């Protein structure tokens, strides 16, 4: 599925993301745009052979399991094809356990480099949330 983007932050809210582990809503858009352009179907593999996931580009190399990552952990315990579905449940789920694990949003390149420091509340401008 391709979110639209007040859509998408109307879902992130339901599933507890606004104001996460600090987080306003705008950063987890900011987010989700630059890693997948709002498709719950998107995939990117990695130079070691891992592979990005879904909506936030979850990697296999340490949260989910694809069976072709050898050497590698499944930390949110989920088949990487779930974070795949039009129902974002187990991509928030899993972000969830990503963004507590210490070093909060700076484990998504994307942000760190394209939204963090930017007014991310543009993101979420003009939404009925
Ligand atoms: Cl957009
Ligand atoms: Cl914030
Ligand atoms: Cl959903
Ligand atoms: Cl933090
Ligand atoms: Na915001
Ligand atoms: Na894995």
């Amino acid at each position: 599925k391709v979110f639209g983007r007040c859509e998408l932050a109307a879902a992130m809210k339901r599933h507890g993301l606004d104001n996460y582990r600090g987080y306003s809503l705008g950063n987890w858009v900011c987010a989700a745009k630059f890693e997948s352009n709002f498709n719950t179907q998107a995939t990117n593999r990695n130079t070691d052979g891992s592979t990005d996931y879904g909506i936030l580009q979850i990697n296999s190399r340490w949260w989910c399991n694809d069976g072709r990552t050898p050497g590698s952990r499944n930390l949110c315990n989920i088949p990487c094809s779930a974070l795949l579905s039009s129902d974002i449940t187990a991509s928030v789920n899993c972000a969830k356990k990503i963004v507590s694990d210490g070093n909060g949003m700076n484990a998504w390149v994307a942000w760190r480099n394209r939204c963090k420091g930017t007014d991310v509340q543009a993101w979420i401008r003009g939404c009925r949330l």
